[PDB]
C-alpha cells in the first residue's frame, strides 16, 4: 500500500473547515455545508476516475445525501467497502467528527487512482449523509441495498474520529480478518492499540446484516486513563477529544500523528484486503 501524504489529508480538512465558515458554522444534515462538502469530495473524486452516485434520502422534512463512489473495475462478486459520516452536529465545522475519516477515505480513494492499482475485489467508498440523526444514512444504504448485492459484499471498513488530539489507538473487534489487518499494521509501527468500546457508528448497520466490518477511532468524550497515557502519551484525565460535537471542533482539534498512522492504516488494510 502507499503511504498517505499527511499534508493531503490536512488539506482536505481545511476545504472542509473553509466549507463549514462559508456555511454557517457547520456541516450538518438539512443545511448547506453538507451538500458542500459533498460536492468538494466528489469533485476530486470525478477528476480521479470514480463512478460516483449521489444517494438522495429524506430526513427531518430535509433532504440528505449519501457519496457513493465506485473504482471500476474488480470482481463484482466481491466487493471491498470503506466509508465515513461527511455530516457534523450544527454546533461546528465536525473537523475530527468526522473531516478526520472522510479525508483519510478521501486520500485513499484518490491513492487507488495515483498508483494505478487495480485491485481484486471491486472497491467502493462511500461518504455518509446524517450519521448525526442515528446512522440515518449508512441505514438508507444498506436498507436500500438489494439482498443479491449485499451478499457481494466481503467487508465494510469505518473511519469515525481519528484524529483526536489526545488520541488512543483503537481497531474494532469485529470480522477478525479486518481486526488483524489493522493490528498488524500498528504492530509494524510499534504503536500498541486496545479494543474499541467506547459501536454507535455506520459499520452497524452492515455488522447488523452479516457484512464483515472494522474500523478505527481515537476516543471521543470518554477521558483517557493515567494507563493509555503511559503507552500513548498526551493527558491522562483529559478527554481523547476536548471539543466533541463543540464549535471547537476546528482545524485546531487534530493530533497529526494519529491523522497521519491512522490514514497510512486506512490504506493498508484497503490494498490488504482487496488481493
Ligand atoms: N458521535 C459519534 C462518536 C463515535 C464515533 C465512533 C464510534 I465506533 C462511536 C462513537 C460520531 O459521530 O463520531
Ligand atoms: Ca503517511
Ligand atoms: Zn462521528
Ligand atoms: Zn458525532
Amino acid at each position: 500500500a502507499p503511504d498517505i501524504p499527511l499534508a493531503n489529508v490536512k488539506a482536505h480538512l481545511t476545504q472542509l473547515s473553509t466549507i463549514a465558515a462559508n456555511n454557517g458554522g457547520n456541516r450538518a444534515h438539512g443545511r448547506p455545508g453538507y451538500k458542500a462538502s459533498v460536492d468538494y469530495v466528489k469533485a476530486k473524486l470525478d477528476a480521479a476516475g470514480y463512478t460516483t452516485t449521489l444517494q438522495q434520502f429524506t430526513s427531518g422534512g430535509a433532504t440528505g445525501y449519501n457519496l457513493i463512489a465506485n473504482w471500476p473495475g474488480g470482481d463484482p462478486n466481491k466487493v471491498l467497502m470503506a466509508g465515513a459520516h461527511l455530516d457534523s452536529v450544527s454546533s461546528g465545522a465536525g473537523i475530527n467528527d468526522n473531516g478526520s475519516g472522510s479525508a483519510a477515505v478521501l486520500e485513499t480513494a484518490l491513492a487507488v487512482s495515483r498508483a494505478g492499482y487495480q485491485p481484486d475485489k471491486h472497491l467502493r467508498f462511500a461518504w455518509w449523509g446524517a450519521e448525526e440523526l442515528g446512522l440515518i444514512g449508512s441505514k438508507f444504504y444498506v436498507n436500500n441495498l438489494p439482498s443479491a448485492d449485499r451478499s457481494k459484499l466481503a467487508g465494510y471498513l469505518n473511519f469515525d474520529m481519528i484524529g483526536s488530539p489526545n488520541p488512543g489507538y483503537f481497531v474494532y473487534d469485529d470480522d477478525p480478518v479486518i481486526e488483524k489487518t489493522f493490528k498488524n499494521y500498528f504492530a509494524g509501527l510499534n504503536v500498541p492499540t486496545e479494543i474499541e468500546t467506547e459501536g454507535r457508528s455506520d459499520h452497524a448497520p452492515f455488522k447488523n446484516v452479516g457484512v464483515p466490518v472494522g474500523g478505527l477511532f481515537t476516543g471521543a468524550g470518554y477521558t483517557k486513563s493515567a494507563a493509555q497515557a503511559q503507552k500513548w502519551g498526551g493527558t491522562a484525565g483529559q478527554a481523547f477529544d476536548r471539543c466533541y460535537h463543540s464549535s471547537c471542533d476546528s482545524l485546531s482539534n487534530i493530533n497529526d500523528t494519529a491523522l497521519d498512522r491512522n490514514s497510512d492504516a486506512a490504506a493498508h488494510a484497503i490494498w490488504t484486503l482487496s488481493s
